[PDB]
């Protein structure tokens, strides 16, 4: 099940703060962001993805083509330069962001009407579940 299209409403968020600490999010912003419910909007056609991660206090959008590396600035998250690559491992969509932090990226997959993802950085893993609106 590779079809990740949808507007995805958060149902569960685990260890979001540990992931943010690995990224060194400034502590005041981090303490606010840990409170916030996340929404993911995913538009997917062929290899082409347009993704928007939002809450009441952040906006983070990224467009990418599966299989095509891209230089990326992480902008509104942690303002770092990485070399990003998104690929399929079966029906798990896997992003690796090569740069300063180790083990950085995410894994995203579908279970029925739910979207599951892991956000990774350093030794930290944040686990999230969303439901298709
Ligand atoms: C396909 C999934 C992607 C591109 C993302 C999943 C989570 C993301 C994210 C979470 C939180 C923030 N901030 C600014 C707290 C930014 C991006 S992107």
């Amino acid at each position: 099940t590779r079809d990740q299209n949808g507007t995805w409403e958060m149902e569960s968020n685990e260890n979001f703060e540990g992931w943010m600490k690995a990224l060194d999010i400034d502590f005041a912003t981090r303490k606010i962001w840990v409170r916030l419910t996340q929404t993911l909007v995913i538009d997917q056609d062929g290899d082409n993805f347009k993704v928007k991660s939002t809450s009441t206090f952040w906006n983070y959008d990224v467009d990418f083509t599966v299989g095509v590396e891209f230089d990326e600035y992480t902008k509104s998250l942690d303002n770092r330069h990485v070399k990003a690559l998104v690929t399929w491992e079966g029906d798990v969509l896997v992003c690796v962001q090569k740069g300063e932090k180790e083990n950085r990226g995410w894994k995203k997959w579908i279970e029925g009407d739910k979207l599951y993802e892991e956000l990774t950085c350093g030794d930290q893993v944040c686990r999230q579940v969303f439901k298709k609106k």
